[PDB]
């Protein structure tokens, strides 16, 4: 049940389901099935649709019922993934070759990130680090969720660093992990943005981070004083839904009153004249509303 009633002048436009037009200060709106945003005689509230992609407003546009779909979102297919090392300028470079995955003095350190592909499978990719010489430390990856995947003889990149330990090449390398129960591989730029190799120190991992996950569930949803309508989602990222338009009549004394306080236009009022609130004929909503999902 959303509450957004104007004490100023403008009308909300509304229509019945026939398409027949009608006009309200009341803003009481309620989500019903059809996911419009209806009052309580069931008639649905109109404004400008949202087109392209990414969803923007035109200018151009017809009013229609607002909809709040409600449709479902896809998975999250992982496209980019961080891992923070600190590295010991001090570590041997083992003697142990070649590097295998299995043999655990054939490299200085490893590390984890569980990434998604599209169908939401996890992938845990291993990260191999094996000192090759002063500065420079070869990286191996593994996705150790497939089976098949072919075990890794060759590096994925090379981190090299300065005199002063920062990480001076070699930080961001595209992985393509393995395939799970006959599902797309993920694709996704690596970076080890910040990683440093200390004077003295053990191999450690500070920090991972991943974009991707499973199909999940967000947030909340805003109107703002402009009248844009927003959603908020679990992923940080917001998006436009719509916009409410607002009314204005040369002769609001020639309203028909249809009860409660809404309105019909009649030729005695003039037709609606539409904008929107903060711009021409219209102040700003005098604040908006905030609703959690």
């Amino acid at each position: 049940g959303l509450d957004v009633a104007i004490s100023q002048n403008g009308f909300f436009r509304l229509v019945d389901s026939n398409g027949s037009v009608f006009y309200s200060r009341n803003g009481q709106f309620k989500l019903d099935e059809n996911r419009n945003l209806v009052n309580m005689q069931g008639m649905q509230l109109t404004g400008y649709p949202a087109t392209g992609t990414p969803p923007t407003i035109q200018q151009g546009a017809n009013p229609a019922p607002i909809t709040i779909p409600n449709t479902l979102m896809a998975a999250k297919s992982t496209t980019t993934a961080s891992m923070q090392i600190n590295l010991n300028s001090t570590d041997p470079v083992p003697s142990k070759t070649p590097f295998s995955v299995s043999d655990a003095d054939s490299y200085n350190k490893k590390g984890t990130v569980t990434v998604y592909d599209s169908q939401g499978n996890a992938h845990d990719m291993n990260v191999y680090f094996v000192k090759t010489k002063d500065n420079e430390w070869a990286v191996y990856t593994h996705d150790s969720s497939d089976p098949a995947a072919t075990a890794p003889t060759t590096a994925s990149t090379t981190l090299k660093f300065n005199e002063n330990g920062i990480l001076e090449s070699g930080g961001t390398v595209n992985i393509t992990t393995g395939t799970i129960n006959g599902a797309t591989a993920a694709t996704f730029s690596l970076s080890f943005l910040n990683s440093m190799q200390q004077n003295t120190g053990a191999n450690n991992i500070v920090a991972t981070n991943q974009n991707g996950y499973k199909p999940g569930d967000l947030v909340s949803y805003q109107i703002n004083n402009d009248g844009t309508v927003v959603g908020n989602y679990s992923n940080e990222q917001e998006q436009v839904l719509g916009q409410i338009v607002l009314a204005n009549f040369a002769n609001n004394e020639g309203l028909a009153s249809q009860g409660d306080n809404v309105w019909a236009a009649t030729q005695a009022s003039g037709v609606a004249l539409l904008g929107t609130a903060g711009s021409g004929n219209f102040g700003k909503l005098t604040n908006g509303a905030l609703e959690a999902s």
